[PDB]
């Protein structure tokens, strides 16, 4: 499988790590699929970036 | 709805501002969905990122 | 510029054609982009394929 | 955090479900983030929609 | 690298299974990596899924 | 076509140039269609934001 993730900008590289790690497993747990056949990639989006209902996330 | 939309590096925030709440508005007038379920992700290109035709966009 | 916007399936060809238009001119204004460089991309949802808090969006 | 999945299509609703939740799940515990605030498109490819080194998926 | 290509349904399996195949071959010849290491991904999108300057590309 | 290729961070200005070219041709002559139809889409990614097998990519 291939996930992925769009988060804010803000959080740490370890955080970052530990999201990759966590979700992977949670992949192939999930679907019994090999641990190694995961891919993830994280996609940061800067604050002004990110709008919900029409206002920026960061003011929301 | 969710909309991402890339656009080339280049605008100011507020025009990135502006895109994200009439984009808002059009995805939740047009489908008569609640505009607080309407969220927009701005995915910017670097010029050398985006290609037409083979070329960068940036000369063509 | 180019959008993709996900929306759960159910909506009929009139309300995705208007969506798509209405989302064009607000991107074109918003930027002061010609109209013609907008590009939209409609995916649509399976109502089992869309998660909220963990749970399928169809029942929350 | 908005995250999609691209998997092979072949497993069960029930499968898909699991996913949803588990992943949520591990995004939310790795970044302390609101479970609420987790959203997840899970997007199913064809067998002949997928490729590995240039091979459809299916025959490697 | 990840390649997602989105074309217009209509395509014959056979000229997906080529584009697949030449798309990955130039991938890898562009940037000197291993063959192996090029995943692709085909989305179709419905004719009325599409748009190009607020109409359907079907009709422009 | 539109094409969005997702590249680990590391690469020369002219190794992008040419591979948003050599994947522009690919997908043109593999699918008969105008070269000028071909949009690429270059997303590059840091080595922390890229995971395989749970692992982030630049350590496996």
């Amino acid at each position: 499988p291939i996930a992925q993730i769009h988060i804010l900008e803000g959080r740490s590289d370890e955080q970052k790590e530990t999201l990759i790690r966590e979700v992977s497993e949670a992949i192939s747990r999930s679907l019994d699929a090999p641990l190694t056949s995961v891919r993830v990639i994280i996609t940061e989006m800067a604050k002004g970036h990110f709008g919900i209902g029409g206002e920026l996330a960061s003011k929301v």
